[PDB]
């Protein structure tokens, strides 16, 4: 069920907090049971100082948040 | 019986307090055995800078209280 | 055995320190394995800023101390 | 074989060393595999601020030194 | 499926964002299910101080991301 | 092969550095799989802080490096 | 194919970088499934304050990198 929002993301670009000041803006083309991501185009923010992927790989272990796009 | 008070508040707007100054309300739309949960309609606040979001993943990990509504 | 203590104080109003500065006080409704309890007519004493819960999940993996009330 | 050295302080005055500026002395009630104890008569002591506590549950993870009385 | 990202880039020049300050770049020559990998001719940037390796092995538990090179 | 290091240091006196700021010196006479220790007429080392004890059970979790004596 | 190289390094002088501003030399005498090592004729770094051992038993779960030698 939780998990759920995670993988009705796919290809959406989805808003990602990890820990410890940095967060993550891409489009979700992967994930897996351990929260691994693999998001595409991707924005990484330290708070500011901005960084940008065509293709990123984050560790599940710092996950904290996911949010959806507003559609 | 402990987690039974996270059951009840299915549906309910729940507080929860995260790792390291960080809180959550919304409205609990789903949670699994390793208490992550998906808040919706939540307000996130670090301490005070808040955001909002329509639907929320949290990760379990993180979670260290989790309040019901009162009545 | 060590758990005996946490079983025998069954609503009974139980004072837990959790990591990092944070305390509570509330009367003990339920336990699990994990050490997750549900606190009611709670306390939250950060040191000291308070705050007071209706009803109060904790998750066990935080807690570092309890102590049963006297006599 | 190391464990031996708990055991066999059952019901003496142990002297617990946790994690992060917390000490504990006490009498040795239980013990189980994970290293939580039942501490009587117990003092706290952050470092100096102390506490006194009638029965005492202490959480396993946090114990990082046990030292028996001197004979 | 978010492993493909890592296996895709065997050979390549990845960027490794490590726990705490730490980064490296590097020719991935090899990687496991724990996500250590070696890095061949790797550059590690403490933030700025500089170190250069023929080889690196790298512990997986310290990888935070992980981006293939472009284009 | 590695733990032969720990097992050969038997009764002889070991220096035992933990995580932050601790040191052990002491005689082995105890140890188990997961590094857990009993060292004999042991002196603690805070830094400089100094302890003493007959006897002290070390928990494996916080060892970090074990050196046997010189010969 | 990853822990090939600490495989590789068996009798050469590696480099090991710990957790938390602490670093290693020594020739490498064993290494297990763990990461667990004993260096010979170590010296310890830590930033700089050094420290030398004949024989050094490094637990493994510290570890973050290995670097063998050159050529």
């Amino acid at each position: 069920e939780p998990l759920d929002l995670v993988r009705l993301s796919l290809d959406e670009i989805v808003y990602v907090k990890l820990r410890g000041d940095r967060e993550l803006n891409g489009r979700l083309h992967a994930y897996d049971e351990h929260l691994n991501m693999v998001l595409g185009d991707a924005e990484e923010i330290v708070t500011t100082i901005r960084k940008h992927y065509e293709m990123l790989f984050v560790r599940g272990d710092s996950v904290i948040l996911i949010a959806p796009p507003r559609n």
